[PDB]
Order: C-alpha cells, then structure tokens, then sequence
C-alpha cells in the first residue's frame, strides 16, 4: 500500500474516537505501521491542532529527519490514492 515502509507516530489526543481509529486503519490497511511513542525509527508523525510538541521532541525528530504532518496528510493520501507531498501537511511550515 502506499504507506508502505512508513512508521508513523500518532499525537492526535483530541481527535474524536471514530477518527483515532480511523487514522489507525487507514495506516494498517495501506501498508503503514503507527506507534503513540516518538522514537528513532518513526518515519512520520501526526500531530492534530490541539496538540503541541516539546524542544525535545523537536530536536528528536530534525535529529532522526523525521516528518511532522496534520491528519489531513493521511486522509487526503488516502482518498487520492496516492502518497502526497507531505511538505504540504506541516503544522510548523506551512
């Protein structure tokens, strides 16, 4: 699937229930993998709006070239069937 080789970390705390697990299957059922854990093998994390990262976790994710992405990289992916840009999805530089 096209998430294929991607791991993704799942901050998105203040997303509706359905839309969690939605995210979850939209990542499984395309090849993905996701974890609630940031580490250095996350390829990929999603951060809804309502929530915010530390410098730490900043640092880890530069450090380990990891990329910061909204929901909408994974739903709009999923409906163009098709990996995006994920540059296009960054909650720091839009």
């Amino acid at each position: 699937g096209i998430f294929a080789n991607c791991i993704f970390c799942l901050k998105v705390k203040y997303l509706p229930q359905q839309q969690k697990k939605k995210l979850q299957t939209d990542i499984q059922e395309n090849g993905g993998k996701f974890s609630f854990s940031l580490n250095p093998q996350c390829t990929h994390i999603i951060l809804d709006n309502a929530d915010v990262l530390s410098q730490y976790q900043l640092n880890s994710i530069q450090k380990n070239h990891v990329h910061i992405a909204n929901p909408d990289f994974i739903w709009k992916s999923i409906r163009e069937k098709r990996l995006l840009d994920v540059k296009n999805y960054d909650p720091y530089k839009p």
